[PDB]
């Protein structure tokens, strides 16, 4: 009979639960959403709780969906928004505080006094990061200092730290296997990636107890079975969600590239073994870990891609759908003048700005929403054009392509926008979920679904091509009023 | 604190309910699912979907609660029908929804040759598109190689509770209680068993047929899940008897309306099948302790989903809730009625051939009054399944108890206090089809040490009295009466 | 250049057109006006509203046009039929709303005539049936009920009009009170055998001569305008869906036009000879022109593009009213579902003053859309009552039809409507054959333009529509379309 | 009894008011007419559209009274219409003051050392906010349009001279001084138009009006269909008849309009004061032959950013609903919206800044949004009151205020929080009109002197600030750190 892998991935806007084949097809999705929690702006929080419930409960949906029940799985896949950190009581399994999510900006002035205090090199060489409120530690210590009664709680052993991997496998296994793999460990700032191991000069300067961490493992291996109470299920492979999209679009071999157009924007090289610290404001990062053999990356970090999609649904309020952003701004020619940086949550990479918010400017008596829409996908493509170039001196290469997925990869007016940005094509393969893919990828290695890499090189399969068709000094006549507006969006919030 | 789990599958959405000891909702998720229309008439419900929900909304309330659950009991949407392979689980067909009247015309043919009131006196039921046997029939003559398979005992019909436990047991039982069985058109309600001559009948085989339990029994446990433990399944009842029980309706002569997807008007009767003389539905209520009681039921196909269809289909509200306000712009009807028979009429009428009607309309009318026309429309059905067990009864009433999602509109149950001339009881918690599910599987685990224990749950929220003229009243149920003849005898085909 | 103002005085909007020699629309302006149902049935306009409404859009169009009143040749009136105003012959202040040709409140009184036995009378006479749709009834409504109305009457001290006479009697201060020859045919107050009214008719009605207009033919210098003011001659008035057949060149016998605007108006011109209906149609009197009077067949539907206004302004599924072709395409047919328009009581053939809007098939997967289209098969399925019936009374099969109107513009409707036929449809360039016609009359009357022969060029075909074949389908939307019929009659009691 | 019709021409729409002797609003029509914008920055009307809405509204109202003793003419200001002499045709649309096509030119005049001068001779800056460079922009770039002019063949004016013009099938061809005050073709100091301006501005002197007082009988409206004649009593620009509406007659009185954009006007006698703060210097009117001056703040986009709300971006769907919308939140939510659409005036004159939105946060509702607009008009108001009390070197106590979009409580709440002192607002908001209407009534006698409609002046709501200074202060920080991230941003 038939055999599926399970992935489930937990990313920061939906959980999402899919079964693939061995012909790494998806078969079933069952996705749902939870709430983005702002108790003041420039505060971002999840409910851990409901993380974990819009997670189980679509994995419980796509297997009944699928006709079959747990018999049928032949094993667990695990991928993640990154960073986000949550912190439980390790005998309740209650968490202590809400899940402090990567987009968070609170511990920006924190971030600012560990420059000013010296710390920047030696952070960058440990950990391929940069001081920014981005990364774990902070958020981390943030709890510890704040929360009533959790300074002591953890110095007695009695808290537990993790990454939202290490939180569904922590309430997947009744707590009975505390882990995390060296792609999430590596995003905490608590993780020496030279050294492989977290990093107690770190923990010192953080006031963190390592007794607080997981173990770490690497990112493709059977680690155990699930036991929420209950069916046995090997879990067998977990990594980041950025790192999983790069081992989906099977780009294993050095100098490959993939971008992701989801919640934000991620760009990311494989860099085989070598640890590559950037002279352009990227970061250095563990790729993931199979077969005992540590692959990096290069990555560049945009906050709020297809989440400013997002915020014209919800916020503004000129879509119902997140696939109508297309359609409307088509109802324009160009974007009217119009130029909106979504700093919602900061500047990533290259500004790495803590301070910068979302600044929409150019506006005339006659710019409509249509001139709206187009400037917010405009500001997407924009954004993933300055870590590419970026990345291109990095690498000292001029790049001819790039492979993109994502769920705001769908729309053709943007993957179009950005292969006029770029000068070059733009590859949308056909399963544009390669974070989930990626995990299904890892999970069934190790379990033995697959029985190589070179089993499932065939089925990275080309969907549609995009090529450039605008004039390279017009171009760069709306780049640079794109550079102008983000330098009119820096350095607003003072506190 | 332990709980108890109340699945309530639903003609349109999935609810998954926590309760504890004390009858208060501690938990509750809720999913929608597809309502598939082939053709105008006909309406269906993918099983697979039917489950998907129904497990997702169960996990995601055991997740949110954070084992400590004792047992579920279960309750459905009835009548509606499911065939699948007894070897995969896999449906043969999509389920026929009790709302579907593709077999109206072959229900014609079995009245012209006779068999009408054999069915009445046998099942309690009037012969109609609503209830199981003919849509079982249907799926066993349309698809292709199903016949044959019946008839070698490799598949399996069930109601939506048969289909749940199914798929909750995998395959390890396949039940279904009395309340449910009762609404099949298949099963005896005096011999209280699978009816012999029906069955050859509808050309139904029965190696088809689940096995009969009662309401309130621990029949087993579910099968191994990724998202619980083992639990017991110790309660099983069709929803409108669940609500029954869970308005505490358990002596002869008490009384509720749900106000649901449809409109249903429950009586107990006691150890006492009780047989209309006005065009209602004699049922079982349940079964518990080994002692089987009776209900006479009036049963309007279209209440809340002709709300629901304002808001998804007109498109003149963008929730549910809405519809109230909407209707509180006009300050009456103004001259429109609404016969919502969008899949045909039920009780008294049983009309498997009327359609959604919509009529007075004049150009100063509103969508506020087109709002106002719907709630009249959901509560002049109800006027005419009341005025019905009225005669049965030999009673006026002076109060009705009603639960249900749409009983939440203050105006439609002034509305309907208006209309009946008496008084209407809302209570605190609304879903009483899911507490009365709860109410059955927690008295056989012991949650609840008896029936005694759990009178003190029910409380009264709020009490509406009627306000308007008789003589006012009396004509627009003329004019509701008149438009509902209109809409009649509109489908031929 | 020289321009022709036409007047356009509507149920739904009032409008001024100006028209060049060419015949060729070189500005229009555009206002509505309040629509007034006191009850359920009842439909009135302030005709103050409409008179300041009309003369406002008068001087917005001549401002438009660069130019001022001086360079207008003339004036033409047309306006919605029957509706009736009543006023004071000294104030000019009116003594209660225009009572609408829609209105129903005289029902029941119709009723009373015909169980008198009157009906065979009123036809003979006017070429009329009894219904609350003419004005002689709502003018007795209004001189029984307003308070003071009938001694005012009696003493000479009030003023009837149509609505061409109420616009001529503000837009000369009083000085001309007139009508023309199709606008009285409407009242139920005039003969048109005789082509004048009938005392007869005014005995039965209990109207008092006094307060009659004259009648005058529909093409002649009447007079000029003073407000006050600037001198424009006034030279033609006709009703409007009279002037859109004179719009629509139909000036031999046989020549016919179906107008798709607030309601829809089937008129063949029957020349010389008044043509007694046998399937429900009225006989009226089309125009007089150069002393010759010609007449028509007429079908009369109530409700057509108002059904469109009705989803946009009452059920609010559309915002605009060409939104509802549109929503119409989202579904591929009518889903079952069926609108009998009758939301001022249904017209020919039916002739029910009882008979209520109603919307009949719908279930649980009716959307909007299905809603939209139905209404749209509902105007078209009115049409082809009418048009069925004014074939048997013709004793000729239609081979096409010239269509014009607002909702005219509606390539969907046009297209169902040919479907349904089985024969063209075509609609001319200019869909405002109501003003076109009216302006006509008046450059006809001042030398504007020499003959009918001259203006018969500029008739110029914009689009034709052909019939698509699915014999199966039409039949039965044709056949439940009957169904549905009888579902809306005989719903009103009082 | 006897009305006033008053013709209020404004930005967004043209509307007529009939008035009664009282000061009450008899009748009043309003119809909206297209904003053209050829490319982003420009702004431009068609001068048909303005006379077809003005005769509409004006033939509505005399409709519904039918006894007009005499009309005001109150106008948009700047705005610059030019037509053909003979044929009444206008050679190119209106070019409406906020466009800013001319800027270039005007920052090229700046460079050559002409603002002390114009300062001088005009009271006004150098912005393409003033007919002069529109004059010209039209001479130079429209084909024959120069020749025409030279020999006499055509007619520049402000929509007051457009729309008498039009009245008057070209009988009268004249403005007053306060709508010529704004030309900066005109000098306010002799009171005439000046010979060495013009030379500047290469405009012949024969296609200028008449100059007329503000009040006067200049004639009568010519026969028109629907009206006999009536006289031409009173013309102002809609900004100074604000200022005679809201009776600031006396040195020192000061209204605040909230309207298309704000103005905030001071009258200051018979003395033209010359600001140091970034103001403009202007004529408020000439009555019984004395010449009034006033000081003037003005803020290109207060009420046209809620239309904006409405129009463009449409999560409004009338202009009313603003202040509901707002409401949904309880502060701004960190976002700060500079309505600079058409660049920035007082005290600013940023001619290349544009409309910015800045603090966007992902839980930023539209309602925050519509906040921030009210908070953006509010904020513009309080510069120009800043800059004008430092003129007057006085602090308010109070404001008086006007206006369509005055009729927003929250608004008027906002802007009294903000001055920290109260705001007046009365009974009839249209007090441009109104203006309009008392100068042409004292004109034709309807009323015999100033002192008899003073009465009409009736206080209908009081605004008491309620909120702490130092909240107000760092709000205010933003505001000002949001406008200078939206200035400088048009380079050509
Ligand atoms: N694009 C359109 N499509 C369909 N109907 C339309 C459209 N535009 C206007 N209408 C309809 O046109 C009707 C009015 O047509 P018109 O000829 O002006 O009316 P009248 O017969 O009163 O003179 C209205 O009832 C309106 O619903
Ligand atoms: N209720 C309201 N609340 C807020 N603003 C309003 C309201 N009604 C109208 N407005 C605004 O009023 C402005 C027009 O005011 P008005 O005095 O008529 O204009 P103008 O100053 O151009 O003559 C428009 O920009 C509109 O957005
Ligand atoms: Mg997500
Ligand atoms: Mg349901
Ligand atoms: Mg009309
Ligand atoms: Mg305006």
């Amino acid at each position: 009979n038939e055999k599926l892998i399970l992935a489930l991935d937990q990313g920061t806007t939906s959980s999402r639960a899919i079964l693939f084949n061995k012909s790494g097809e998806i078969k079933f999705v069952s996705q749902k959403s939870f709430e983005q929690i702002f108790p003041t702006p420039g505060w971002v929080e999840h409910d851990p709780n409901e993380i974990w419930s819009s997670q189980i409960s679509v994995a419980a949906e796509v297997i009944a969906k699928a006709g079959i029940s747990g018999l049928e799985v032949a094993a667990i896949g695990i991928t993640n928004q990154r960073e986000t950190t949550v912190v439980w009581d390790r005998h309740t399994s209650e968490p202590i505080y809400n899940a402090i999510v990567w987009q968070d900006r609170r511990t920006s002035k924190y971030c600012d006094e560990l420059k000013s205090q010296g710390h920047t090199d030696e952070i960058k060489q440990k950990t391929g990061l940069v001081l920014d409120a981005y990364f774990s530690a902070t958020k981390l210590k943030w709890i510890l200092d704040n929360v009533e009664g959790a300074r002591e709680k953890a110095e007695a052993g009695d808290l537990c730290f993790g990454t939202v991997d290490t939180w569904l496998i922590w309430k997947l296994t009744r707590g009975k296997m505390f882990i995390t793999d060296v792609s999430n460990a590596s995003r905490t700032m608590m993780f020496n990636i030279r050294t492989m191991d977290w990093d107690d000069d770190l923990l010192k300067l953080f006031n963190i107890p390592r007794a607080i961490l997981p173990e770490v493992k690497q990112s493709s291996e059977v680690y155990g079975e699930t036991s929420t109470t209950s069916t046995k299920i090997p879990i067998a492979g977990i990594a980041g969600d950025q790192q999983a999209a790069l081992f989906g679009q099977m780009c294993t071999k050095p100098g490959m590239v993939k971008n992701t157009y989801g919640t934000g924007c991620f760009l990311l090289m494989n860099t085989g073994n070598e640890a590559v610290y950037s002279k352009n404001n990227l970061l250095t990062t563990v790729a993931w870990k199979i077969n005992g053999e540590v692959s990096y990356a290069l990555e560049g970090s945009v906050f709020v891609g297809g989440a400013a999609i997002q915020w014209l649904r919800d916020g503004l309020k000129i879509i119902h759908d997140s696939s109508e952003v297309s359609t409307l701004a088509e109802t324009v020619e160009d974007n009217g003048g119009v130029y909106f940086v979504p700093a919602l949550t900061g500047l990533g990479a290259p500004y790495w700005d803590q301070y910068a918010r979302g600044t929409i400017i150019g506006v005339t008596r006659g710019t409509t929403d249509g001139h709206i829409a187009r400037a917010t996908l405009e500001g997407i493509a924009f954004q993933v054009y300055d870590i590419v170039k970026a990345m291109e001196a990095d690498a000292e290469t001029q790049s001819t392509e790039l492979r993109v997925d994502g769920g705001a990869s769908a729309s053709n007016l943007l993957m179009q926008i950005q292969s006029d940005l770029f000068g070059f094509k733009i590859i949308r393969p056909k399963t544009l979920e390669t974070t989930a893919l990626g995990a299904a990828y890892l999970a069934g290695l190790a379990v033995g679904f697959w029985e190589s890499i070179d089993e499932i090189q065939s089925q990275w399969i080309i969907e549609k091509e995009f090529t450039p068709k605008e004039d390279k000094t017009k171009i760069d006549n709306m780049v640079s009023f794109w550079h102008k507006a983000v330098k009119r969006s820096q350095a607003w919030i003072e506190d």
